[PDB]
């Protein structure tokens, strides 16, 4: 379990560790299915850097069925002033299909981030984005 005071040393390595901490909060608070976890991440001038990912699923209805799609978040030691890298966790019966804006890597562009104004839309704001700017064409789907 992830602790607010614990919440600051995981990303005491940001530069905007407040607004981040703060943010979070509402996204775990509201958005309780999404939860912090610490991960060691490697960079190729083989400098390590401890950064904190968001993980867990989130329930999306469509076309009357409604699929639990595993997503995790990484943000940018720069984070929010850097736009967040997103990765959607494919598998053997679901595939990535390419389409406007989703490319092979699993690279998510929405619209509202390129329009959104800091601090506006929020953390919070990009997963009910989500929920919605994926339920008008779920970029991934179930394939028997
Ligand atoms: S958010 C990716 C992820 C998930 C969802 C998971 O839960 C099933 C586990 C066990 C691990 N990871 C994950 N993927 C990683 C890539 C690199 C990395 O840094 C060493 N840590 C990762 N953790």
């Amino acid at each position: 379990a992830v602790s607010e005071s614990q919440l600051k040393k995981m990303v005491s390595k940001y530069k905007y560790r407040d607004l981040t901490v703060r943010e979070t909060v509402n996204v775990i608070t509201l958005y309780k299915d999404l939860k912090p976890v610490l991960d060691s991440y490697v960079f190729n001038d083989g400098s390590s850097r401890e950064l904190m990912n968001l993980t867990g699923t989130i329930p999306v209805p469509y076309r009357g069925n409604t699929y639990n799609i595993p997503i995790c978040l990484w943000l940018l030691d720069t984070y929010p002033y850097n736009p967040p890298i997103c990765f959607v966790k494919p598998t053997s019966s679901m595939t990535i299909k390419t389409g406007k804006h989703v490319d092979a890597n699993g690279k998510i562009y929405l619209p509202y981030l390129h329009e959104w104004k800091h601090p506006q839309s929020d953390l919070l704001g990009l997963i009910q984005v989500m929920i919605v700017v994926f339920g008008d064409e779920p970029p991934v789907f179930s394939r028997p």
